[PDB]
């Protein structure tokens, strides 16, 4: 089933298991993605207490198969043709001047759920940094993510950079390098980019440390 799986509003069960530094967490998110129109809406409770990293550093780690693919590009869909079996994706993310994120994730369908369970690694981090020292401001910019075929591994590559805003007005830069594999035996795509936008909220009523966070991400570049 490719695609086919994506018609309306499919619920999302995200969980991340994580370590930074030494200091261990785990995230456990839960919501629903409509990629008829590219939307997601989520929301994730650090089950272990506060983070000891800013929630926002974590966004791009915690479902692409999400993005709305126009029907002129839907033959570009790697994400969702990977579908069921699913894909592993794995990052690494370099933090200007700081530390480093090791990412590794499995995405798939769990029933009529998709689910992205991760595994993340940060190592060299300051404090005094904007990540340890939590500086960053609790929001989120809109960028593109460029996209690659990888056709040795049968699946893609990408390559964008984040900008987080800092207290103080200036910017702490994350360069996101990024490479999925299909789990099973897809849509190998063309270049092009998807472009995000992320909204990161609090639910009034939510005790523990969390994070709602609300996307709409479409693809072009063809
Ligand atoms: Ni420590």
């Amino acid at each position: 089933k490719g695609e086919e799986l994506f018609t309306g509003v499919v619920p999302i069960l995200i969980e991340l298991d994580g370590d930074v530094n030494g200091h261990k967490f785990f995230v456990r998110g839960e919501g629903e993605g409509d990629a008829t129109i590219g939307k997601l809406s989520l929301k994730f409770i650090a089950t272990t207490g506060k983070l000891p990293v800013p929630w926002p550093t974590l966004v791009t780690t915690l479902v692409q198969a999400f993005s709305r693919y126009p029907d002129h590009m839907k033959r570009h869909d790697f994400f969702k043709s990977a579908m069921p079996e699913g894909y592993v994706q794995e990052r690494t993310i370099y933090f200007k001047d700081d530390g480093t994120y090791k990412t590794r994730a499995e995405v798939k369908f769990h029933g009529d759920h998709l689910v992205n369970r991760i595994e993340l690694k940060g190592i060299d981090f300051k404090e005094d940094g904007n990540i340890l020292g939590h500086k960053l401001e609790y929001n989120f910019n809109s960028h593109k993510v460029y996209i690659t075929a990888d056709k040795q591994n049968n699946g893609i590559k990408a390559n964008f950079t984040i900008r987080h805003n800092v207290e103080d007005g200036s910017v702490q830069l994350a360069d996101h390098y990024q490479q999925n594999t299909p789990i099973g035996d897809v849509d190998l795509p063309d270049d092009h980019y998807l472009s995000t936008q992320t909204i990161l909220s609090k639910d009034l009523n939510e005790k523990r440390d969390h994070m709602v966070l609300l996307e709409y991400v479409t693809a072009a570049g063809i």
